[PDB]
C-alpha cells in the first residue's frame, strides 16, 4: 500500500525510532538507497539527539497526557504531527523535529513494553511527512537535500532560502 520513496524514508525513520528505543545502535543495511538512506540516518541521528535535548522538557509536558497504550493513540500522534508542519514555513528542521519526537516518544514505548507500537508510530510519521510533504521530498530530494542543508557532507552550504 506504499510507494518506493515510501518504503525508502519508512526504514531510515523506523531504524532511528528503534535505535533511540533500544538505547544502541541498529545492524540493518540501509532501504533502496544505499548512500543516501546512510547519510540521512547518520544526520538525522546526531541531530536528531540534540533536539531532544532542548526539547525533552517541551515534550514530557505533553507526552505525561498523552501515553499511547494502543495504535488508536498513534493515530491522533498523527495529527499533531500535521501541526508540526503548520507553521508555513521551510525549515527543515521540523522534519528532524518531526522524526526526533516519533523517536522520543518510541523510547517511552519501549520503556512501557509498547514496542509494537512503534514500528506503525514511525509509518505514521512518514505518513505525514508523504502526506504533506510528498513534492518537497523529490523536488528538493528531501534527504540528499537534508544532509546538504544541515551540512555533513556537504561543502558548499544547501541554506538558499528564496521568496516569492
Amino acid at each position: 500500500m506504499e510507494d518506493e520513496l515510501y518504503r525508502q524514508s519508512l526504514e531510515i525513520i523506523s531504524r532511528y525510532l528503534r535505535e533511540q528505543a533500544t538505547g544502541a545502535k541498529d545492524t540493518k543495511p540501509m532501504g533502496r538507497s544505499g548512500a543516501t538512506s546512510r547519510k540521512a540516518l547518520e544526520t538525522l541521528r546526531r541531530v536528531g539527539d540534540g533536539v531532544q535535548r532542548n526539547h525533552e522538557t517541551a515534550f514530557q509536558g505533553m507526552l505525561r497526557k498523552l501515553d499511547i497504550k494502543n495504535e488508536d493513540d498513534v493515530k491522533s500522534l498523527s495529527r499533531v504531527m500535521i501541526h508540526v508542519f503548520s507553521d508555513g514555513v521551510t525549515n527543515w528542521g521540523r522534519i528532524v523535529t518531526l522524526i526526533s519526537f516519533g523517536a522520543f516518544v518510541a523510547k517511552h514505548l519501549k520503556t512501557i513494553n509498547q514496542e509494537s507500537s512503534i514500528e506503525p508510530l514511525a509509518e505514521s510519521i512518514t505518513d505525514v511527512l508523504v502526506r504533506t510533504k510528498r513534492d518537497w521530498l523529490v523536488k528538493q530530494r528531501g534527504w540528499d537535500g537534508f544532509v546538504e542543508f544541515f551540512h555533513v557532507e556537504d561543502l558548499e552550504g544547501g541554506h538558499h532560502h528564496h521568496h516569492h
